[PDB]
């Protein structure tokens, strides 16, 4: 089972290498989306 633990490392490396490319490709869009939603949420302050 510790050999299975050792075999987990390549899966972890593949996951990290994929998620790095995913983040570097689509992170500015997600930050913009969070900014849009929080602007919409804070926009309710004055007019209710």
């Amino acid at each position: 089972e510790a050999a299975e633990v050792t075999r987990k490392v390549e899966e972890t490396d593949i996951v990290m290498q994929e998620v790095e490319t995913v983040s570097q490709q689509y992170l500015p869009l997600s930050t913009a989306c969070s900014s849009i939603y929080f602007t919409m949420e804070s926009l309710k302050q004055i007019h209710f």
